[PDB]
């Protein structure tokens, strides 16, 4: 299977995989974003790696970080998003959203 | 533009922008079958979802692997070229590939 | 048919075509408005690219939109339903709508 070139990753979470990396460090404001439903993507719902490409999953997140931060709890976020999904093994930019949604956080960051 | 909803991709590449995600990990029997000419498209040869969907080089790239490899480098291709295109935004099934070279590629992973 | 030279989508949906595409991703006011019934068109109901170009659908969800959504909501959503239907390979202006909509949504997002 093409998956043991990255890190193992534990195959059940409290809420997804990509969330209980990151869901005590992140800014309060960004913890209901984090709780997206999984069920749209084609990823195990404790899948890290998978939940930091899927961009419907990513793009979601993302939107809702944009809206409730403001400042360096966007900054924040954002640092952590990319730090654990850089450790799942996922290649550069590492937390994977699209480029409307990096132009809002960006904007919700300097605000 | 009205891509910008999508993750952004280089806009340059190598190959091509479907052959570019994968062409290091996808098994050697395959990567010639990646380099499959894109001007039978509308994609701007760089842009990876828009290869993602058009049967004509996507069938071209299936029939290839149907043929080139064997067994688990069938299977592994795929999921690699399936992870590509989802990542690139592309809808669920993500490769998009006709049935019939589905079938072809069922067959050859079973060898 | 003539409808195979373009990009194959699934022939099944939650919603519908369009709607399944960016539902995740449009703002909340919006979500109502993509639920528009689809009974007023030829489409069938998973085709994402018809349901870019038939006016009485388009404009409807435009309309609602129009109606529900202020500011940056109503941009964003239009960028989302013109990126869905153009990657579905739908023509320039991809999300095409009467132009008394576009006008209704011009009003909305300032
Ligand atoms: C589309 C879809 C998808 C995608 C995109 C993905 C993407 C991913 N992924 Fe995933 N996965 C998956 C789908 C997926 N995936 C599945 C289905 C699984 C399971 C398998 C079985 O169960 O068999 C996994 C699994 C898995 C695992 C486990 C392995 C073992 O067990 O050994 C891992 C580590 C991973 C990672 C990952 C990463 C890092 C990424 C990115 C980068 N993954
Ligand atoms: C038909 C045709 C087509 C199709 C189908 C498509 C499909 C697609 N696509 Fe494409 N694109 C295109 C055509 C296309 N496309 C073009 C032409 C371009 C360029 C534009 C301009 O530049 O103007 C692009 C571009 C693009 C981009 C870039 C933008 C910027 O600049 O940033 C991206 C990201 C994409 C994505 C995509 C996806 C994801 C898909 C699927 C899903 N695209
Ligand atoms: C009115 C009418 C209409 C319109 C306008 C449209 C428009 C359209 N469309 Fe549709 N479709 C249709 C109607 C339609 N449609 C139908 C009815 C169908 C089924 C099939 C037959 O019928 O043949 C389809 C189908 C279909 C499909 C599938 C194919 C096969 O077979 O596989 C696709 C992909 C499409 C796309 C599309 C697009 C992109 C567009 C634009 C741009 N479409
Ligand atoms: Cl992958």
């Amino acid at each position: 299977n093409p998956y043991t070139i990255y890190p193992p990753v534990p195959k059940t979470a409290s809420i997804n995989g990509f969330a209980d990396r990151i869901y005590d460090q992140i800014p309060k404001c960004a913890q209901e974003c984090v709780k997206q439903s999984t069920s749209s993507t084609p990823c195990p719902y404790w899948d890290t790696g998978c939940l930091c490409v899927i961009p419907n999953f990513t793009g979601a997140v993302g939107n809702c970080v944009a809206s409730k931060c403001r400042g360096a709890d966007v900054t924040n976020f954002r640092k952590l998003a990319v730090g654990a999904c850089a450790a799942a093994g996922v290649w550069d930019p590492y937390w994977i959203i699209p480029a409307s949604v990096s132009s809002a956080l960006d904007a919700a960051a300097t605000a």
